């Protein structure tokens, strides 16, 4: 008990052999706008999201209105300058707009950032693993990062079937801890006298972890950074056939991707509301709440068997596939636009080599992130939202001060990502160094009775994690708009026929 110990021992092991396996042996376009709410529906996202729902309330359903709120400036700012020019990749904009220094740039951003998200996403399912089996931290690790690679480089329709099944399954879990709670009025109930139910939270101190003025502007742009600026996600949507039905995709992503953070966040209130007494971060049964989840799963499906080593092999291998596919994109990414331009008489014998070579090379960097994130600390979404904030907050910035202020000559979009790298690495190593007080950060009280020294450590480190990639975009912006406008702008009447939104 609390750590598999029956027949879900074999069916997680089955399943997770089956998966490496077998995998290599208008409304038409809403598959595709589903593939790509499989980007969220991660192992990252099972372990976060819940347990941030139930560490915070539900103010976490806001996060909600930062998605839609990122489907519909990517859909209506960002999808139109990406089509009508058309483009291989996304970051050829830079190209046309500044230089092709930018785009290199832009590139290496893309390339850091992703390899930090792949390696938090790694880091994930090794957690699942850890936590059902007891099998260490590191042989966890290790096996995890086994299984990636053999995903990516040996070779490698489950995109919707694994969003499907986590769908499925975080239904399954709230029907079945609501039944055990009595109803639905009764943990409503629960959850309000502990308060769980704060929806309405404006309080505007930016210390506050999760607030309604955090959710949608730090959100927003945290999640432009993963789905309207990503070359992976992006792509899907020039190639469409038309952009209206790109449009229509999109918001079929974006559906999905609502669905899923929602039914995670309800899920996590159960979760909580089941918990409401002897939580176990208190009575030492897990190490972080990260590993809440499973601990739910593994209680809850006491008269099942193997439902939760079905569910947990799902949640594992289904992130895996995402993490694997990832790093055959950016491998793809690295060969097509920044070694294959530069060396232009190469041959495909050595080219296939170079784009195993890299695939291998990224596969090992990101295990190495995901080494570091578990001997640095916890927290997979907060880690996920900062690596994909700091790094890719400016190349956002970068692409919105390119498309809204005409004059953005190339020295002044540079020193714009420079400055905003710096400030978000700046801010993101201050809250690692000097992490907020817990009680500041907004966690709710959850009881047990049932069985900053520097002056920027207070006022400035402990500023909710979802304001670093929002405040590297607001001063790529500002300091690439007070260089251009000094360093000699860039006249209007020749610039490019679409490269901006006024146009």
């Amino acid at each position: 008990r609390a750590t598999f110990g029956a027949w879900d021992y074999g069916v997680f092991a089955t399943m997770l052999l089956v998966s490496t396996g077998i995998g290599l042996w208008q409304l038409a376009a809403v598959p595709v706008g589903l593939s790509l709410a499989a980007s969220f529906m991660s192992a990252v996202q099972v372990l976060g999201v819940p347990a941030e729902a139930a560490r915070y309330g539900l103010k976490f359903l806001w996060m909600c209105a930062g998605q839609l709120l990122n489907s519909l400036l990517t859909a209506f700012l960002f999808l139109p300058i990406f089509y009508r020019l058309g483009l291989t990749s996304t970051y050829q904009y830079l190209e046309l707009r500044f230089s092709r220094a930018v785009r290199l740039c832009g590139t290496l951003q893309y390339l850091v950032a992703t390899m930090l998200y792949t390696g938090i996403v790694i880091y994930a399912p090794a957690l699942i693993l850890n936590q059902v089996t007891g099998l260490d931290i590191w042989a966890s690790l290790l096996s995890t990062g086994i299984i990636c690679t053999l995903y990516t480089t040996v070779g490698g329709w489950t995109d919707v079937f694994q969003v499907v099944v986590m769908l499925v399954g975080f239904w399954v879990i709230l029907a079945r801890g609501v039944i055990l709670l009595g109803g639905p009025r009764n943990v409503l109930s629960l959850a309000q006298q502990h308060s769980r139910i704060n929806l309405m939270d404006f309080d505007p101190d930016p210390r506050s972890r999760y607030t309604f003025w955090t959710f949608i502007v730090g959100g927003t742009l945290v999640w432009l950074s993963m789905y309207g600026v990503n070359q992976a996600q992006v792509q899907r949507y020039v190639a469409c056939h038309t952009e209206g039905k790109a449009k229509l995709a999109l918001l079929v992503n974006q559906l999905g991707l609502f669905l899923i953070v929602a039914s995670a966040a309800c899920c996590g209130i159960v979760m909580f509301v089941y918990y409401k007494d002897c939580d176990p971060l208190l009575t030492g049964r897990i190490s972080a709440p990260d590993q809440y989840m499973p601990l739910l799963v593994l209680d809850i499906f006491e008269d099942l068997p193997g439902v939760p080593g079905l569910f947990l092999a799902c949640a594992y291998s289904g992130t895996l596939s995402t993490a694997s596919t990832s790093i055959n994109a950016m491998a793809a990414v690295t060969v097509e636009d920044l070694i294959k331009p530069r060396m232009p008489g190469l041959a495909p014998r050595k080219l296939v080599f170079i784009s195993k070579g890299l695939s291998f090379i990224y596969g090992s960097a990101c295990l190495t992130v995901a080494a570091l994130s578990s001997l640095l600390g916890g927290g997979v979404l907060q880690g996920s939202f900062t690596v994909m904030g700091v790094i890719s907050g400016p190349l956002l910035g970068a692409f919105t001060l390119g498309m809204l202020l005409p004059a953005c000559n190339t020295p002044g979009v540079l020193s714009g990502l420079a400055a905003g790298l710096a400030v978000s690495l700046w801010v993101a190593v201050g809250a690692t160094l000097y992490p907020p007080g817990e009680q500041t950060m907004g966690v709710l009280p959850t009881s047990a009775a049932g069985c900053g020294r520097p002056a920027l450590a207070d006022t400035f480190y402990a500023i909710s994690y979802l304001y670093y990639g929002a405040l590297g975009t607001l001063t790529t912006m500002l300091c690439g708009a007070l260089i251009s406008y000094l360093t000699g702008p860039t006249k209007r009447s020749s610039l490019g026929p679409g490269l901006l939104w006024w146009d």
